């Protein structure tokens, strides 16, 4: 009975944050804003709804 | 084999964050705090991982921001 | 707790020497001096102060 | 895919270091010793990396200098 808690580290990350990070990092590299960490963190929060629970968690 | 990375590509004067190649730009700005946050996230495995990672960035931004090519 | 010593190879180099090298290599390619290795090494030493510790080391 | 590089650009007679295209010039002069030095630097991770790399160049210049289109 595998779930998010039991997955290997890389699989866990690939299931949860890797897709939104890939998108966000690509946007960040294009924009190059004055506050990149804040920008990325903001990006995650703004776009969370489109990426959240699209994984084993269902 | 790994420490071989063509930067002769990007060079083909004054270098700042805006002019850095993509990988260098990211490595200068977010990769350190991301590496730390992703490690914390993988260990905790919280119910809201995207939110948690974003919170981690915000909470630890002060220790990582401006520690790069633009002081 | 990440620091310079713990960074992946490329991130380490990007944090420490890549920016000054980019600038120096561009100057070297423009000047084409009789002693290019010496010129580049000299460039690094002369401009070190403007690039040194502008990274995680702080 | 990678071994495809237009030099028909640069050709459009006697070739020396001064007339080489930028990438070729760098590859002829500093890329070898830089590749070696960057590898040594990444493995050691010293307190003064720019200084260390410059020192590496100076110390090993004799094994790399003039091993190119101009003997």
């Amino acid at each position: 009975k595998v779930d998010l808690q039991s997955l290997p580290t890389r699989a866990y990350l690939d299931q949860t944050v890797v897709p939104i990070l890939l998108q966000g990092l690509a946007v960040l590299a294009k924009e190059r804003p004055p506050n990149p960490i804040e920008f990325l963190a903001s990006y995650l929060l703004k776009n969370k709804a489109q990426f959240e629970d699209r994984n084993l968690e269902r």
